[PDB]
């Protein structure tokens, strides 16, 4: 199952939906705790983590340190112990079961800060510091390396991406992609990153990009049906899937499937409503 959690639309969201690609159905589940939009999803032991974003309510907007896991078994949220800053707008990367927190912003501040969290100690240390600040950050794991690309500094949108070496403990620049991209949508899909999507300051965009490390060059595939930013991304069956985002006129709810074996994409589904900055991750499907 694909899960999308949280989003925005006209406000932030608590949605909690798994998605069949077999069935074509889309399960509601346990609502967030708290409606947040521009948050992060991942899964480490099979459970579905919520990290970061903001809530966006009628009453109040506030970007959100928070980390809350969802277990498909008892079909329940669960808060976690929160990172040291709100992240508004982050990235998230897993290495060897530990949840990399990237970048995002906390109102005026963005970040260049990193942490790291051990589920098995419920735990946040900081790491080292990323190169940029970036908000709005595409972030991917390859070969136990973490990557950070795109975003937005504050002043400027950005192209470039970075690798960070978790037991060197540093970060260092790699080939930027061929387009500025912010709240693009970054997965893994075999041995290459790609990067869909995006907003690079004028226009919400519908390329993708992937990058290979063996030749460490970014390389134009197959572009969407439609061009999106902040969307949710992940990756089922050796297929990407991105869902939602925003046009610039609409928040979308277009789920598109991206075959590398023949480098096209496809409308799938459509979500049950529009919505863009959602967290997007899978595990096992709950428990009836």
């Amino acid at each position: 199952l694909i899960y999308t959690a949280g989003g925005y639309f006209r406000q932030s969201l608590s949605y909690l939906e798994a998605y069949n690609p077999s069935d074509g159905t889309w399960l509601r589940l346990a609502d967030l705790q708290v409606p947040r939009s521009g948050l992060a999803g991942c899964v480490v032991g099979g459970l579905l983590y919520a990290v970061g974003g903001r809530n966006n309510s009628p009453d109040g907007n506030t970007d959100s340190s928070a980390l809350d896991c969802y277990n498909p078994m008892t079909n329940q949220w669960s808060p976690c112990a929160p990172m040291s800053v709100p992240r508004n707008r982050i990235g998230v990367g897993v290495i060897d079961g530990h949840i990399y927190a990237v970048g995002g912003s906390h109102g005026c501040i963005h970040h260049n800060s990193v942490e790291r969290y051990e589920p098995e100690r419920d735990e946040w240390h900081l790491v080292a510091p990323m190169l940029t600040r970036r908000i709005g950050v595409g972030v991917a794991v390859l070969n136990r390396l973490l990557y950070a690309v795109g975003g937005f500094d504050g002043t400027n949108r950005l192209n470039s991406a970075e690798c960070y070496y978790p037991e060197r403990n540093e970060w260092r620049m790699i080939t930027a992609m061929n387009t500025i991209r912010s709240g693009a949508g970054v997965c893994v899909l075999h041995n290459c990153i790609y990067a869909a999507g995006g907003y690079d300051g004028q226009d919400q965009l519908n390329s993708v990009e992937r990058y290979d490390v063996a030749t460490a060059t970014w390389t134009f595939v197959a572009p969407m049906k439609h061009r999106r930013s902040a969307l949710g991304i992940t990756v089922h069956q050796g297929r990407i899937y991105v869902l939602g985002g925003y046009d610039g006129h609409t928040f979308l709810d277009s789920v598109e499937c991206y075959d590398p074996d023949t480098d096209t994409w496809s409308e799938v589904t459509r979500m049950t409503s529009g919505r863009s900055g959602v967290g997007v991750a899978v595990t096992m499907e709950p428990s009836r």
